[PDB]
């Protein structure tokens, strides 16, 4: 008997406006690395079928946000950098496929490089140096040895935060911090010492977002900013040779982020909505793509050259835009979430995160109709979909149908087209899930924490004295109370499909199975969980008897207990980093788990 | 033993720049109406099964290509009127048998109303009226009967090109025409007749695109041109009342069209790639919804209204848009296209057309990277696609890979990543597919109609003679002759997946079957089809020996032959409008075919 792995649907790249996201490449992997929360993220672009984990998750970096993520230069090394808002840098190692046929993570070094936040890191072509930088105290940034974490030099020349670096990939070595108050400086080494600084050619004040020297010889180093000028030098004096400049193409927006697809050609993306390829050497734009400038989540704010004349655009929506120089048509495009997932529906799958976003994966559709955390929502009406959300609205496929008079705090839909919901001011409300309009309410005793919608029934969470309290769907001034209460605060509650049961757990690990009929107990041998319950879902019949049910907690497990026999446990351990959220059984034999990591994963459970 | 029909894909709305697309839609059967090429579409919206056919194809225009198809007020009724670019209006019905899943088109009445192109048509709210609308010579429109032709009133006013007109849905019955020039007529009936003229409202030598009455009692008419104004009248007297403007929305762009969404609110379309929904008592934009104005094909055509807030918007680039009132965001989009399609792929399926456009049905990715003709397409290559058009050019993922020195008339794929194409200089040139370079080539002693590569030969159909040369890939300068030459100038070959025989049909009609091998006729009995041929493609086994060959013809049907039994023929007739295009067999038991009129078609073989 097991639950293992069988899918994982990656979230978005983080973003943030008017901020850049640092992307990565590797050529032998044809993967792109990426920060999205506390985790770092490893995406295989390939399709078919490849030798490379379609997904490699990095959580390493504990309580502190990932900024960015860094491929090794060295072919197959499989090593990665990354750091966080903490200033602390990693460098760690995957494996996959052995005697686990899993994939398997591990940390070569760490270093608490500065006080506030990482903005961002470069590798040297050896693979063994790095040039970290950010925003600590009296100190911007620094080149330390991958594995001792030594100094190789000083940052210095800036007065303010450091936005990006690059070493010169070839020697001799060369190195280019870049940052606010339109800041420039060369370096030279190593030992990494400052060669010269710029503040004459990027506007006082402004944002100088991204460098890069170009591949091969590294003959030039560019550098983009909020000023939308770009600037290049030469790859060895770093003297100042020109502008990049095109009065055909005129930037009109601040560039975010550049990335050489070859020694002559590099992509710039901004704040206007488009991805530009320019030549060095002419200093024309030879290629552009646009999107619509109306809508913000267009702006362009992270670009890579991924070989070969592709290029992958990261949109403020978090979406990856696929280009090819040549075509001028996009290729594709992917959607999703950067933010931990908070309600999930099976059959079809639609999620939706913690800032409003939903997403319909049957037609990839992507949503930004809500604008706060994603309460429930209910697939049962075909092709449509009910959804209800912290910015107090219910909406019917995007359109608002109910404006709350107090805050949902939590809500459960049956399959008969209601919702259970529970507001702020301790109300019970029945809705009806595909009108908005409200069919009848009763005043809770003391606030709910939980509420859980079968055909007939509606059990309440109490925070008064951790019941449950169960109403008749039919007339809430009928309810009984479960004899024995929890030992926390409920929060979650599952009534069985036949109604027979009804499972239980707090905010402290403890799940009781309670006999739905005789409000009495079944079983309380269930393992506590030292962490709070998130999700509990019973496990449909291909015996027609109910037994398994799958429960998620904040302990970042899957466990999936049994009411015949109580001491029976099939578990998946580290499911999501900071805590499992929902859990379904889209198929009576696989799972879909959702989780504060933003991924969506899928498993195979077998009873053997 | 059968062919029978398994799906059709019909075409986009056939799209004009600096034209509007009058696009008609049906609450009863919830299916939109619209022209394309020379037939008439009517594609349902229902995404469950229902007892509404998904696409109804009239054919009956001929030779004249359809500007406009609207469905009769009537619910139920089931009937439609049509006109065409020759002047001429065609009432017609159709029937629907669920069970045979076969479709009957019946003409009611065909009038010839106008010696120019008609523009617009409207049904009165009994259906039995029509107000015809156009270009002629001497008139720019009329009032009929929809079953005798006889006039009920006369279209005045206008000295120019009249682009719609719409009846007002409700007694007293009212009209307006509106046109070039920016002249409007307002008028009232039955008898329609003159009632007052409007060339002050919009500007001079503007184009006045669309108007329509409020749904109801009909107490408004809205106009909308390429001057950017919407005027307002009082649906009964004709009187101007207002301009719809909004201060916070600016309308940036030539308006197309306009559709009630119900007796309050409308919305209009146009050149600045942008859906607007006003409010005509408060005058605001309730509501907008934007594609990116920096593409050509953004522009907004065509729009109407689908009941209950739903909205469906007409890009230039042929492609529906999907949305709703109340939700910032589009629901889902519909691409393909709205040009005879000349290239077929299988496995996946990939189609191209005579106006270079390209789709790649397995991602839904519309392409528009040619700019004519696409000759091929060849998918041999994992997740890739080569294809050559009469641009001149050879791309492989709409990236340009090759410039010909000389137009390529046909082009011929292979399996193994290789293409013949033949040059308007009569050279044959064998490139490789996925990278353009030209490894081989020789100039033809005669100008070549026809071309089929196999793993090993190059069946070259040359205009001099009829005959067929039969090169050997490896070697340019070994090839041979079949000994029997055609009819007629060779239309299309096709040698046998094994290179057992060579199949080769000419433009009259004939189709003749080779040994390959021994170069001797096999069979010269396959029935002559007294039409061209444009397509032959073998079926594949599930014996393995080879047998059943379909093939397409101009005179719209498919005839799958046998090797076998050289009498026995598996038809399907009317499969395409104009022609059956091409043919390839997706799988062993379904034939896919792709037609002059657009659209492509799958079907089982029984
Ligand atoms: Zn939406
Ligand atoms: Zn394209």
């Amino acid at each position: 008997s097991s639950i293992s792995l069988k899918e994982i649907i990656p979230p978005q790249p983080s973003t943030q406006r008017n901020f850049t996201t640092h992307l990565s490449y590797d050529p032998t992997t044809n993967a792109i690395a990426y920060p999205c929360g506390k985790s770092a993220f490893v995406r295989c672009l390939d399709d078919g079928d490849s030798k490379v984990p379609p997904v490699v998750q990095f959580t390493g970096h504990g309580s502190s946000v990932v900024t960015t993520v860094k491929f090794s230069p060295i072919k197959g090394s499989q090593y990665l950098c990354s750091g966080d808002e903490s200033g602390k840098v990693i460098v760690w190692g995957w494996t996959f496929d052995k005697e686990s046929n899993s994939v398997e993570v591990n940390v070569k070094s760490e270093f608490q490089v500065l006080a506030g936040p990482i903005s961002d890191i470069s590798w040297d072509f050896e693979g063994r140096r790095l040039c970290v930088v950010g925003e600590g105290r009296d100190n911007f940034g620094v080149f330390i040895s991958w594995d001792s974490g030594n100094s190789l030099g000083e940052v210095s020349g800036h007065s303010q935060r450091i936005n990006a670096c690059h070493l010169k990939q070839s020697r001799p070595m060369r190195s280019m911090t870049v940052g606010d108050d339109g800041s420039v400086v060369f370096y030279q080494g190593p030992p990494f010492k400052f060669s010269a600084s710029d503040r004459t050619h990027h506007k006082q004040g402004s944002f100088v977002r991204d460098v890069e020297f170009s591949p091969d010889s590294g003959e030039f180093v560019i550098t983009v900013g909020s000023d939308r000028k770009i600037s290049c030098f030469d790859g060895k004096s770093g003297e100042f040779l020109k502008y990049i400049e095109d009065d055909q193409e005129p930037v009109q927006g601040g560039i975010f982020a550049l990335s050489w697809l070859d020694s002559q050609k590099f992509a710039t993306v901004g704040a206007d909505a488009t991805i530009r390829v320019w030549d060095v050497t002419t200093s024309k734009c030879v290629q552009k793509w646009t999107l619509d400038k109306q809508q913000l989540g267009n702006q362009q704010v992270g670009v890579v050259a991924t070989g070969n004349g592709r290029i992958i655009s990261l949109s403020l929506d978090g979406t990856l835009n696929f280009y090819e120089l040549g075509h001028d048509e996009v290729l594709k495009t992917i959607s999703g979430h950067n933010k931990g997932i908070t309600a999930l529906t099976v059959n079809p799958l639609i999620s939706g995160s913690y800032d409003g976003r939903i997403m319909e994966w049957s037609s990839s559709s992507m949503h930004q109709d809500h604008s706060n955390l994603i309460v429930s929502l209910d697939n049962s009406k075909a092709q449509e979909y009910s959804s209800i959300s912290w910015d107090d609205t219910l909406k019917v496929n995007g359109i608002t149908k109910h404006e709350f008079g107090s805050q949902p705090k939590v809500a459960s839909a049956n399959n008969d087209g209601f919702t259970a919901v529970l507001t702020n001011d301790d109300d019970l409300l029945i809705l009806q899930s595909f009108t908005g309009d409200i069919i009848k309410s009763v005043r809770l005793n003391s606030p709910g924490s939980a509420v859980s919608l079968s055909q007939n029934y509606v059990a309440v969470g109490l925070e008064e004295g951790n019941t449950i309290q169960v109403f008749k769907l039919s007339d809430l001034e009928v309810s009984f109370d479960l004899k024995t209460p929890l030992r926390a605060k409920p929060s979650y509650i599952s009534i069985s499909p036949s109604e027979t049961y009804i499972a239980a757990g707090d905010v402290m690990g403890k799940i009781l199975l309670y006999d739905l009929q005789s409000r009495e107990v079944k079983t309380s041998r269930w393992a506590f969980r030292t962490s709070k319950i998130n999700a509990i879902s019973w496990k449909p019949a291909e015996e027609i008897e109910e037994d398994l049910v799958a429960t998620g907690s904040l302990d970042t497990n899957i466990f999936i207990y049994s009411v015949k026999r109580p001491m029976k446990i099939i578990k998946a351990l580290n499911a999501h980093k900071d805590g499992v959220n929902n859990l379904l059984w889209e198929t009576p034999s696989t799972l879909v788990s959702s989780g504060a990591d933003a991924c969506i994963k899928r498993w195979n459970v077998v009873l053997e």
